[PDB]
């Protein structure tokens, strides 16, 4: 997508190299920010054929608050499983944060319900955040929330989005985040009587690995096509009634897929 | 400066007029990002006098764990009179969250010095942030963080650093929160030998109040000047030990004050 691939371009001319964890090296830059109109059509990249699929389950397991992979094994979503233990646990990620932020004192905040009910009764917050990064509870996760805090805000009707990614894999997980988080306003929105607004993705770390430089290249030579729509077929009696069957996809035409190495 | 009167020239231009808690009135825009880079010099306001003794006092408060206003009234600094109970207490606001974020299992875990030993021992980690936004105590808290979270960073020996805003009054306060973070990274680049790189501001509802408009384009029609130059005459054992007598500022010749009022 055209805001998607300047950013690609500007982490080749400008990202500095670094030396990361995983000792494989990348190309990085701080501080970005991108907007996605979400009447103009899904942000899905055309350029590399995506998965609407593995979106929508990896959203549909957050919002239950799961944290075990087996979800997302049974449904083919597998990038998760080398982070889970033997019991494919990864400890209080995503899902546990958004449905369950434990106080200090043995009660849990649902953040989605807060959100809902803020939406609802209070559309003009300017308060209405969801956290995945529970300080408290960092050194039990199996990674550190990437896509950590997200805000809502209404705008004569239309609600939008603006999530801050402390960390980001510009070539394998960004594509992902962006399609999942224009899916979730979407919902939002239905569950709302909202219309939607924009997609605000401001990024912190935002890196592309050292060994994704040639699908990088192969990926800035194709002509991004028209956006695809969403079509929502069903408007369930919660936030928390979705289901695959419930989305569709019409005008999808994404050059091939890029195969690449996930860096662990 | 120029990003600032580039902001509220933005907000005056696509801010859309909504409603809010305190029933003034805002015009408000959503997403917004601006950098400073910290070697051009130290970014207090010049359009309109700022005065830094007020901005240290409160950034001290906030390095000490102090959320009680005694401190700042001792200073001079009555902006949160207002919030405060009788007691002259604000709950666990910023400066409490910062140096004791309460976990579930009894620990409480200091987010300041934490990032400091990140700083020295893991620069390039992707996961150097201080979070202020506790959902766990936020209906204690007398008013919900708006500098929320924020991100370090260093490449090329600098260290730069961004934060997210989820609500911001763009006349009043924000010179103020500019100022402030940009003196943390000075003493945080300070502590751990590395050099000032950028700070990069994010905001959510970033907005003017109803009431501000002709003050806002009073300030408008002023032409900045050059940036002030910070001086620390000491390198203190820790970056709780710094006084209000080692900063000095060189330079700043601002325009008049301007004053606005307060909504609450
Ligand atoms: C280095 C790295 N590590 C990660 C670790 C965990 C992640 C979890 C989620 C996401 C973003 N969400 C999804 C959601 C679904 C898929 C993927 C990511 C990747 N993916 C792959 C690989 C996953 C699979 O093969 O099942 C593909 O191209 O088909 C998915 O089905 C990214 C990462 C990253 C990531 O992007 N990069
Ligand atoms: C509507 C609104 N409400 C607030 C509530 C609490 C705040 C706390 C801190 C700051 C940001 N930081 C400082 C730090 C010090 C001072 C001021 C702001 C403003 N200030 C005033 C004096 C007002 C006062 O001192 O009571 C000035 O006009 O110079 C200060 O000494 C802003 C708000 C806002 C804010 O900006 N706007
Ligand atoms: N875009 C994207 N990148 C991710 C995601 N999860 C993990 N990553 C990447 C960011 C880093 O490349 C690496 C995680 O390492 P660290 O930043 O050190 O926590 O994995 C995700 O959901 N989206
Ligand atoms: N710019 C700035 N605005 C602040 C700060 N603290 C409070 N405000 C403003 C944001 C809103 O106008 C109001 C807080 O209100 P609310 O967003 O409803 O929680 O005060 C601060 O440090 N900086």
């Amino acid at each position: 997508m055209k805001q998607y691939l300047e950013l690609m371009q500007k982490v080749l001319d400008e990202g500095t190299q670094k030396n990361d964890r995983t000792g494989t090296g990348t190309l990085s830059i701080f501080g970005h920010q991108m907007r996605f109109n979400l009447q103009d059509g899904f942000p899905l990249v055309t350029t590399k054929r995506c998965h609407l699929r593995s979106i929508i389950h990896e959203l549909l397991w957050f919002l239950q608050g799961d944290t075990n992979i087996a979800y997302l094994h049974e449904n083919n979503v597998t990038i998760w499983d080398e982070w889970a233990d033997e019991n494919g646990d990864l400890g209080p990620v995503y899902g546990k944060q958004w449905r369950a932020w434990p106080t200090p004192d043995g009660r849990h905040i649902d953040q989605i319900t807060t959100v809902l009910n803020q939406l609802k009764n209070d559309p003009d917050s300017r308060r209405i955040i969801v956290s995945a990064w529970n300080v408290g509870e960092l050194d039990k996760m199996a990674l550190a929330p990437c896509h950590a805090f997200f805000q809502f805000y209404v705008a004569d009707g239309k609600l939008s989005c603006q999530l801050y990614q402390r960390s980001c894999d510009v070539f394998l997980g960004l594509p992902f985040n962006i399609a999942s988080y224009a899916l979730l306003v979407h919902m939002m929105a239905q569950q709302c009587d909202l219309e939607v607004g924009d997609f605000v993705w401001t990024g912190g770390d935002t890196h592309l690995y050292s060994n994704h430089m040639d699908q990088t290249h192969l990926q800035l030579s194709r002509e991004p096509r028209p956006l695809p729509k969403l079509i929502i077929k069903r408007k369930p009696e919660s936030i928390f009634d979705y289901r695959f069957e419930d989305f569709e996809i019409e005008g999808y035409d994404p050059h091939p897929g890029i195969k690449a190495p996930v860096a662990i």
